[PDB]
């Protein structure tokens, strides 16, 4: 008859509603991911043959890092607007410090955020 | 020219992007409730004229309260689903005690959570 | 015997395990705030004839308003560090803008945020 | 002089304050884990020499199976308390459905959660 268990947990998220010992077939709960988290894909898992479907992805932010900026010779572009954690798809923009230029080969100064990860660019003097 | 601060943080609630000292008007953010928590309204506030306009509210879940079943003759229906926590908007399903039936004015045995208030069936010898 | 139901929620805060539908009398749970949040008094509530004890409360943090900044002619003094939100008992410092001091009977550039009330420093041409 | 940038984000926990764009050494932070997450470890971390101290992890709550439950014959004791989900060090018991017992070599009947993994009982008709 297929019914399934309590919903699985996933990593910085939760379920919206109470959590049930036994749902029947057809039965569906929603993700939500923790708040600068992007869910990725369907927010919704339906009970099907005794199974959950795939509950989505929470996508980590990005973090600036200090070190990486000082040894990259950038600094952000606008001190009043720091997006100090920028959330997956968000982009988050650098210039080159006093008497540096971008390299050649150098990643653009406006980058976006891919789940924790950001591609600085790099300047040089 | 119409900027704005830090968007207003509400009970049980955040927003979902880094909050940055200033912003354009005609920027924008927006919120999520707290898991169990029901988000009424509009989810995005928008900076206008120097003011952030009105964010949502977070309407609060219905905990089940065993003095309140044990004075009424009710217990839930689903002892395999039992939504201890009911979101605004849920219902909740009560069936009267072994011995006893509705009581007449009573509310109707399956009862809607709101903002934290279940009107709870009575049941009587 | 004195058994008590689900532990009641609390704005802004949440218990650290799965709720029950019973607890025996000298049970105990424990709650956590909401990050920025501070919480006062005892974490631990515990079942004693029939109640819980009283849960604690979780302090609001404090926003920045820029409006009220521009008003009374100050600014945060370390914008390498911006409290945009300071928690309850943490304080903010700011300074009087350039061709401003402070007026009298006015409250001291440093100020302590507490359950969401900054009382700001107020400049003078 | 060693100054740091913004703490990391870590899994399933967050800081405890609002991050700022740089520390002085000797600067700390602490962290928190999401509600049913067990924090391991110090939640305290202080910049030195131009990097934060390892931040602490937080361990994963366990989930009921339905399928393995069915599978080996059990079910949860305690139908009143059904603990469908349990923190890191928390302990689930669980009886023989009715018609079985434990098989020889399985693992105790009451159980503990450990980072997201229940070693479960086995009973035999």
């Amino acid at each position: 008859t297929g019914k399934c268990g309590p919903p699985p947990p996933i990593d910085n998220g939760d379920i919206t509603s109470f959590p049930l010992s036994v749902y029947a077939p057809a039965s569906s709960v929603e993700y939500q991911c923790a708040n600068l988290y992007q869910l990725e894909g369907n927010k919704r898992i339906t009970c099907r043959n005794g199974q959950w479907s795939e509950p989505p992805k929470c996508l980590h932010p990005c973090v600036i890092s200090r070190e990486i900026m000082e040894n990259y010779n950038i600094a952000l572009r606008w001190t009043a607007k720091q997006k100090l954690y920028s959330r997956t798809g968000e982009s988050v923009e650098f210039v080159c410090k006093r008497g540096y230029r971008l390299s050649s080969r150098s990643h653009t100064l406006r980058t976006t955020c891919w789940d924790g990860k950001l591609e600085y660019p790099t300047c040089a003097k």
